[PDB]
């Protein structure tokens, strides 16, 4: 899962592609009071033998991120959002 | 834009994985009556100009694919889907 992290003002932004992922697949916490986790599962669409498969390019199965937030973070303040396949996270500084 | 075929009995279908990218900025058309074409352009993110970045993964940038059908398409029966940063294009045979 590609993960880009930026910092604003007021607080330390995530990013995270996750085409195909439906919110209910998606885990967004905080390990060890301090360390931000994002991991989830990429479902495949095993379907039946009727079908037939000519490309196949796209991974599927779990995924594991892991940031180290600051000692001193808003921990309870973070929000997740999620959309167009690409999830957010927000941690207030 | 990883992409998966395949080829169910009823239609042609195929996946991108194309997160935070918006229809503008993507485009489905048929060439020669039997190919497929899939290009567009993840736009520049107009998020806050002067923010610092930690770490940058995510970089998309321009693209196009094409795919022979195995029969000449009707164009007005091929069905295009974005959603959950998935774009679907069935093709019905």
């Amino acid at each position: 899962a590609r993960m880009d992290w930026k910092e604003t003002p007021e607080a330390h932004v995530f990013k995270a592609d996750l085409p195909g992922v439906k919110k209910e697949e998606v885990k967004v916490e905080v390990e060890d009071g301090n360390v931000l986790v994002v991991s989830g599962e990429r479902t495949k669409e095993k379907e039946d033998k009727n079908d037939k498969w000519h490309r196949v390019e796209r991974s599927s199965g779990k995924f594991v991120r892991r940031f180290r937030l600051l000692e001193d973070a808003k921990v309870e303040e973070v929000k997740a959002g999620l959309e167009n396949g690409v999830l957010t996270v927000t941690v207030p500084k």
